[PDB]
């Protein structure tokens, strides 16, 4: 990792059941939409993406409601769609973890 | 403000010197990793910080930054979506 | 609050009810210990004080096994009994607790 | 290792060179103001620990990410004795700025 950190600590609930896929050679990819709010209510849509055996796990024990903990870092991927499109999620690889709580 | 926490760490390196408009700043920075791959995030400082950014910011500076993750929508030209690290409330930014 | 950044998140367990006390002018004083433990177990504890308003609702809110996350500041501070050290993290300024 | 999440990130600059022993010892200090400043005791193990000893220097500013971890020793007087460090273990890290 060179250059600066890139890291995102995200607590919530999952909006909706894990939608658990396989990729190619090693199916392993699962999304979670977490919500995070907050007063002064301003509620924020988390998509993040576990793997390998957070992605399991994940499809194995999270559902809908449950409140969870992520570390992950952030990352923008873009692609053109059927009509130039980016997306930044939290990712869940390296020095990273997921957890219930 | 409970009922989850949204938090971001960074640490790196402005792409382009600091574009404020109006109390508001908006630094572009740079978080390499290797095993290369660069990212490059949209981070956007309000108030004091967005002039002090401003007035000692310059394209190669080095800064620490802790704010939350929001991502926004608008319409363009012709829906879009935009997430970016916000430094509000409880947030912080400094040069390194 | 130049200079460097002194920062830890925890997310355990309070291994017993919180002890609520009330400092001079202005009482409210909160002492948690929290365990947060690791398999592969070893488990390590940690002393937590919250103040003002966070340290009212820890003492109305939380029990001995509540599961909390804490974000505060590292504060080791000196004093000679009957010469010693004691480090906390402490919930100050852009520190907060939340019951999971 | 999971129950609880046990976190400190450190950003700051080191009182003395690093301390080696694989195993580097440094102390780190971060000042807040309203001065004050806040010693902390940091422990790096292999790879890192020999990175520290042959890059850091006493005024070195480093990002520094670990666990907290309290030990107990005993202490010619045979008294108790604890110490907590930040100890960059597993998932930890550190990183010259």
């Amino acid at each position: 990792a060179s250059r600066g950190v890139n890291k995102v600590i995200l607590v919530g609930n999952l909006g909706q059941d894990p939608e658990v896929r396989y990729m190619p050679n090693g199916g392993a990819v699962a999304n979670i939409t977490l919500a995070t709010s907050e007063s002064w209510e301003q509620t924020e849509w988390h998509r993040v993406v576990l793997f390998g055996k957070l992605a399991e796990v994940a499809s194995e024990y999270l559902r809908k409601g449950s409140q969870v903990y992520i570390e992950g870092q952030l990352r923008t991927r873009k692609w053109t769609d059927q009509s130039d499109r980016y997306t930044t999620e939290v990712v869940v690889n390296v020095g990273g973890t997921m957890q219930m709580l």
